[PDB]
């Protein structure tokens, strides 16, 4: 890892890690009657990053005997310096409605929290049974409007991190660890 | 690992993390007269939503074992929907981001069957002139076929029964199963029924 100046965590903490919070979650819906087909918990996925979380989060889950609904969603900037609010354009959403559902936001990293917050607004107006949101890493000091995560896998530092679906100019997302990138690389 | 509506299991977790290890050593070894690089040449994996989901996850970490580089670009094709049998036709709800003219592409999807969706994504990315397109499925139903289709990398032949998790659902359940197992007639006709 010469394009890195120092781990986070190695695949097998990870992996802990995310049993630990999938432990949690499960608790915490162990009365919502969720059942295959008419109550699953529905994962909204947002790509890219997330993708190697969600893949081993709702295998985690799957443990814990959690039913689970896979929706992947892929976003878009705007343009540069058009909207502030996070305001994003959707290229692919839910295939089901969320509407009466239980419903997690799953993201490998919230930073300045812009397009999370905006994300979480907009499925909440679409009227879930209820909407938390799941994410790997949290750079608490980075927010740019407050938001808050319900589930955090790991609290990080200001750096910039690369590996389990994380990229740096869409490179490193392959990964089985999280490092930090060398600023001589960047 | 017991599930209620399986019939049987295929291959267990462990069995398929073996396999995909021999599949991307192959992968590596292929590529290598290609000088795979990050950044300037990397191998343009293209991820099939949303079946492919979770083997591409793991597929692309074995291929990170050999070295070699990779980008990844998530399309979405819809074609069963919450049914046990191809629509016949195939749509594309999201494209690549970037152009895979000139680079080198392999689709990674879970499972090939009658062929429609793989013949369809084929035909539709060769036109734009990749450096070379390759396919790798996770399952591979030899005899489903309703047009013809060779992948290049196939992890496993399966008989033709419905299978489900590891990415693979039957009405947008059970993709999240370690295992890949066969689904009982009894558990989707119910299902089918309780839909129709
Ligand atoms: O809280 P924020 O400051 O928004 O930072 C976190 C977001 O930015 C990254 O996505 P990116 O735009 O890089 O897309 P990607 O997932 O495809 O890499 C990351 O994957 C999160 O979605
Ligand atoms: O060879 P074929 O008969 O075309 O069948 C294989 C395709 O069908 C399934 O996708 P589905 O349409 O169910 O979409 P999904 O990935 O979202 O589940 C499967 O994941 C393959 O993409
Ligand atoms: O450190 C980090 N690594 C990768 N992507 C992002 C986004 N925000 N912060 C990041
Ligand atoms: O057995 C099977 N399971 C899931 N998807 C498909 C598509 N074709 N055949 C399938
Ligand atoms: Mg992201
Ligand atoms: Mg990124
Ligand atoms: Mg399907
Ligand atoms: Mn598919």
């Amino acid at each position: 890892y010469e394009f890195a100046e120092k781990i986070l965590f190695t695949e097998e903490e990870i992996r802990t890690r995310i049993k630990e919070v999938a432990k949690r979650i499960a608790d915490d819906y162990k009365g919502k009657g969720l059942r295959p087909y008419v109550n699953p918990l529905v994962l909204i996925s947002v790509l890219k990053g997330s993708f190697m979380f969600t893949a081993d989060l709702c295998r985690a889950l799957c443990d814990f005997n959690v039913p689970v609904r896979m929706e992947f969603i892929c976003v878009s900037s705007y343009g540069e310096g058009l909207t502030s609010s996070g305001q994003v354009r959707m290229l692919l959403d839910t295939r089901h409605s969320i509407e009466g559902h239980h419903v997690l936001i799953v993201e490998d990293i919230v930073d300045t929290a812009l397009t999370l917050n905006y994300l979480y607004h907009m499925y909440f107006t679409r009227r879930p049974a209820s909407l938390k949101t799941v994410v790997l890493l949290d750079k608490r000091e980075g927010r740019r409007v407050p938001f808050s995560a319900d589930y955090v896998v790991a609290n990080i530092p200001n750096a910039f991190v690369i590996g389990y679906g994380l990229d740096y100019d869409d490179t490193y997302r392959e990964l089985r660890d999280i490092v930090v990138l060398r600023p001589e690389v960047y």
